[PDB]
């Protein structure tokens, strides 16, 4: 019934997210059996990361060049921005193999009930982006969650302002499901959002 | 091992889909407990429900007269036909409690595989309807399926000889989802489906 140097790494480890009580507690063990070296290497990566982490200058990605490969390569539109929350976002994005502009992670979205509002998100960064107006479009493809929502509801007022383009990612049925089984509000979404033929 | 009045019961029940053995077992002994009134009503309603039912001459929906209480409504929109493939799918699209128009169901989609082509579902009713009535909007609500696609652009060649207005629902995110699970092919197309504002 968890001693110190234990009572610690737990209370440590079930703050990391998806880790439950429960799992605290067992994935700690675990890590107190393994032999000495796995744990430095454990404990050094978490550091190492850390101590490594790299910003894209243009699109504050977390590649590991200064500029990202993305942001490099002169094939790629500087001029359509695609704002998303998370690096993993990006490379999601990038498997539709189609998008031809450059991105802009968040960090995150705003949701006042884990610890955020527009400060702790790349936000004002954004703008400065397109301050001079020399991007033709924006897209914001967040989720479209009410976390999403928020974010994308109203970085479009701030980009009000400029000379811009500032079109959202598109809601309705997705390919392959059928509309037995879509949810009433995906589905008058799809409805009245209806793509003329 | 049950009775053989009961196996039966249990078998039958079990060729019902969403329904197996543990299932198809419980339901039979719960059924055989209620009351002789209650157990005739099921068997009843069963076979009422086969026997009463018929397709409208209009919407060829399911309906127990000889036109949907949809179209024998007459302050329904009989200018839009909601094209859609199944019966059930009718049921989806009220739901959504917003749209105001009329269908017409198909019964399928054009399937080179299941050997149906075009003259096995009820597309020609369709261009009849389309041709003889007044109709601003022929909305195509078939599934997003490789052969429910088809379908789709199918009819809708048909349709342009026409002066009509032929929409397709729009494919997109399905609301309150996220972009890391979401498919490529669902991807690819909410980014280009983007809509401004
Ligand atoms: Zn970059
Ligand atoms: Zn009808």
């Amino acid at each position: 019934y968890y001693s110190t140097s234990v009572a610690k790494l737990i209370e440590e480890l079930s703050k990391l997210p998806g880790i439950g009580p429960k799992t605290a507690q067992r994935l700690a063990f675990f890590i107190i059996n393994m032999p000495l070296d796995e744990v430095r290497s454990l404990s050094q990566a978490i550091i190492e990361a850390k101590e490594k982490l790299r910003y894209g200058k243009i699109c504050f990605n977390i590649t590991d060049k200064e500029v990202c490969d993305i942001c490099s390569d002169e094939n790629r539109d500087h001029s359509t921005i695609c704002v998303v929350s998370h690096p993993m976002d990006v490379v999601a994005m990038e498997k539709v193999k189609e998008y031809k502009g450059v991105y802009h992670v968040l960090h995150g979205v705003i949701s006042p009930i884990e610890g955020v509002g527009p400060e702790d998100i790349r936000i004002k960064e954004l703008l400065e982006r397109v301050r001079d107006g020399s991007v033709k479009e924006v897209i914001l493809a967040t989720n479209p969650d009410i976390e999403g929502e928020a974010t994308a509801m109203y970085i479009a007022k701030l980009l009000k302002p400029f000379g811009v383009k500032v079109t959202r990612i598109a809601h309705g049925i997705p390919v392959g499901g059928d509309l037995e089984y879509t949810d009433v509000v995906t589905l008058s979404k799809a409805l009245e959002g209806r793509r003329e033929v």
